[PDB]
């Protein structure tokens, strides 16, 4: 049942932490941030050139977050990979430690602060997000074996809630072709080699044999099947990791009490979506978009839905409509009780979204955070 004494599960659409010994069951909310970098060529969370890593965790906790999503790539989780770009005068206790050991230090420290950690297999290599959970050089069995090894090691950390199986499944070509061409993820198409709903079952079973106490977070795709995507006017305009419209007819075949649907959703700073034009109904059009793409999965079907990524520059050097977009989304999440989330990102160095921290890696965008804060209250 569990190597830690803690078992995570979903009841209703709420995530529970169970102390299996005492029998105590606590419902948890995930007020989370993404702290990225283990999936990049640095092979470490970013900003350790400007900050101490512990100081960073303390500051995250001081802002009322109690959860971190930790993106990783294959390399960062194999021993002996060496981190690049760390100021060791600021980080003495990180000297002579590899990308895996830092990852472990960060999680144990987070746990010390009651912070939950979601492990995210973000990239297969360490440069970009592939549309599928395999490449020419890295097979699905290789991907599954990496997850098995991640799960054997990090399953011993009480505060690790589970596995975001693959960051942002998506297409690298357009429909109708994208559905049959074998280069991008699908859902409900039929082909188990591209259909993310079927691959998430395989990879998830594999993880649950070794970390039975974990949760399996399954993102949306970008396109699913033409019948599903055609069912809604904005069916062809979902985010990578964002399209959960096929959950109703093609549910992932996994234990309901272990599964979390985890959509990405973004504003005009990531992509100039047609429904972001006031002409196409922005911003009042947004509740119904979100509903159709992923909101109905919780609100109609009652599964647990955790928004794994959302964010934007909040009018700081980007599209000013992002302020309206972030306000409207928080309003909607509060009204509809989506209280579990990971903001993208803690890091200021996300080129299209910036982060909670400003470019100085020290100070927060007060207004962006203030708006986010309403969800924590
Ligand atoms: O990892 C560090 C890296 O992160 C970047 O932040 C990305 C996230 O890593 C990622 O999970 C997510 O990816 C975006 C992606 O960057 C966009 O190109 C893509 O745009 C899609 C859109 O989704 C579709 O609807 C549209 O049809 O096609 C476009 C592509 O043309 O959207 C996905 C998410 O849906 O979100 C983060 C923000 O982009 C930082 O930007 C980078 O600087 C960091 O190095």
């Amino acid at each position: 049942q569990t190597p830690t004494g803690i078992y995570y599960e979903v009841r209703g659409d709420t995530i529970y932490m169970i102390n299996v010994t005492s029998g105590e069951e606590t419902p948890i909310h995930l007020f989370g941030v993404n702290w990225f970098g283990f999936e990049t060529p640095n092979h470490v969370v970013h900003g350790l050139w400007k900050r101490n890593w512990e100081d960073m965790l303390l500051q995250i906790k001081s802002l009322g977050f109690n959860a971190i999503r930790l993106p990783f790539c294959t390399e960062s989780v194999k021993p002996g990979t060496q981190p690049i770009g760390i100021d060791y005068s600021k980080n003495p206790d990180l000297r002579g430690l590899d990308s895996l050991q830092i990852m472990e230090k960060i999680i144990k420290k987070a746990g010390d602060l009651g912070i939950f950690v979601l492990l995210d297999y973000h990239r297969i290599g360490c440069t970009h997000i592939e549309p599928l959970w395999y490449t020419e050089d890295f097979s699905e069995e290789d991907f599954i074996n990496t997850w098995i090894e991640v799960a054997k090691r990090f399953g011993k950390y009480w505060n690790v809630i589970g596995a975001d199986l693959k960051n942002a499944p998506h297409s690298v070509t357009s429909p109708p072709a994208a559905y049959t061409d074998g280069t991008g993820a699908t859902w409900g198409m039929g082909n188990p080699a591209t259909d993310w709903n079927l691959a998430a079952e395989r990879i998830g079973k594999a993880i649950l044999k070794v970390a039975p106490h974990w949760l399996i977070f399954v993102e949306g795709t970008q396109f699913t099947n033409p019948k599903t995507d055609s069912s809604y006017k904005w069916g062809y305009n979902a985010w990578w990791g964002g399209n959960l419209m096929a959950v109703k007819d093609y549910p992932v075949n996994l234990p309901r009490n272990k599964l979390v649907y985890s959509p990405h959703v973004y504003g005009p700073d990531v992509y100039n979506q047609p429904y972001f034009g006031p002409a196409k109904g922005f911003p009042d059009n947004l509740p119904d978009i979100w509903y159709h793409h992923f909101g109905y999965v919780k609100l109609e079907l009652g599964y647990s839905v955790v928004i794994g990524e959302f964010g934007g520059k909040y009018g700081h050097g980007g599209d000013p409509r992002d302020v309206i977009w972030q306000n409207k989304l928080v309003d909607w999440m509060i009204e509809n009780k989506f209280c579990d989330f990971f903001y993208w990102s803690w890091n200021p160095d996300s080129g299209d979204t910036g982060g909670i921290l400003q470019d100085d890696w020290t100070t927060i965008w007060e207004d962006k955070y203030n708006n986010l804060k309403r969800l924590m209250d």
